[PDB]
């Protein structure tokens, strides 16, 4: 493909090396997200392992509730990525629009993370920088996760289990990067208790004016739960955020996906077809 194969519309997001344009592929009428990068700051700030890195992880993803990847091409100076576009924007959005989720809404989209994070640990893949900012809404109001710049394929060869880079965003950082200096995918279930948290409280459990004192309470296990939090939710997130990341409910040490979709928070959830279930309003 090449870039005069589509019309280009408006920003959907800018990075700092790259940014993310609406397109509509004129030969098909079909639109995507496409994510343009510049080669010649990819090579001169060495971001060239986050964009090989990207490529090939998206390469290995093919769920409903992860953006795909469809095509890339180039030209003299760009890179470019055809992605899913999700047409109703950041989960994020919605929180602090809504101020938080009621217990129905809280537990379908959860159960849409977990469904997603199966997924992606039975890959071996771990995302490394989960969060409210990259979980998407399509057009149907489904979770489309996104961002995989990050994101880490572990060696089934070796058995990998750690991934030493230090990345991530703080409010979502587990315990384990900062004091061992390594992520493991049970890292993506500290995540996912801090996003669960946030839906429910409004704002994530570890939080000040900056990083270097949430990292000081992650390490402690400070915080606190609101009054009225949903009691079977608030199980949930101390069975998640837990400072030994062996003991995470979902975690390989603790047998899988199979028990944290046994939890009772999810009761009435029908896993199988989630993706085509119609979702609650919010
Ligand atoms: C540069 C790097 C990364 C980003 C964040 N981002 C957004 C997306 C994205 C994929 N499909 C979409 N559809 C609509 C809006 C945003 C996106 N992927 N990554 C934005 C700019």
């Amino acid at each position: 493909k090449r870039p005069e194969d589509f019309k280009f519309g408006k920003i959907l997001g800018e990075g700092s090396f790259s940014t993310v344009v609406l397109a509509r592929e004129l030969a098909t009428s079909r639109e995507y997200a496409i994510k343009i990068l510049e080669k010649r700051h990819i090579i001169k700030e060495n971001k060239v392992p986050y964009v090989t890195r990207e490529r090939d992880v998206m390469s290995r993803l093919d769920h409903p509730f992860f953006v795909k990847l469809y095509f890339t091409f180039q030209d003299d100076e760009k890179l470019y990525f055809g992605l899913s576009y999700a047409k109703n924007g950041e989960l994020l959005k919605y929180i602090r629009k809504i101020g938080s989720f009621d217990e129905t809404c809280t537990r379908f989209y959860t159960a849409e993370i977990v469904s997603a994070l199966e997924y992606l640990h039975g890959k071996g893949i771990i995302h490394r920088d989960l969060k409210p900012e990259n979980i998407l809404l399509n057009e149907d109001m489904h979770i489309q996760i996104t961002d995989f710049g990050t994101a880490k394929v572990l060696s089934p060869e070796s058995k990998q289990a750690r991934a030493n880079s230090f990345v991530g965003t703080a409010q979502y950082v587990s315990p384990e990067l900062l004091t061992e200096k390594s992520a493991c995918k049970s890292s993506d279930l500290w995540a996912l208790g801090c996003i669960i948290y946030q839906l429910v409280a409004g704002l994530p459990p570890f939080r000040a004016g900056n990083e270097g004192l949430i990292f000081a309470k992650i390490i402690k296990l400070e915080y606190d739960f609101p009054e009225k939090f949903f009691p079977k939710a608030r199980d949930l997130v101390e069975k998640l955020l837990v400072l030994d990341a062996t003991k995470r409910l979902g975690c390989e040490e603790m047998e899988g996906y199979g028990p944290l979709k046994a939890h009772p928070f999810f009761e009435s959830v029908t896993w199988e077809n989630l993706h085509q279930q119609t979702p609650p309003k919010l």
